[PDB]
């Protein structure tokens, strides 16, 4: 999902969420979007 394993489509979508800078697809059979919180 989120565009995964897309790297792009992943931290497009890891962008548009507030709170957060970038992000990777895994988690779930790599399709997760894992996005982390911009310091």
């Amino acid at each position: 999902g989120f565009g995964c394993p897309n790297n792009y489509q992943c931290h497009r979508h890891c962008k548009s969420i507030p709170g957060r800078c970038g992000g990777y697809c895994g988690g779930w059979h790599r399709l997760r979007c894992t996005c982390y919180r911009c310091g």
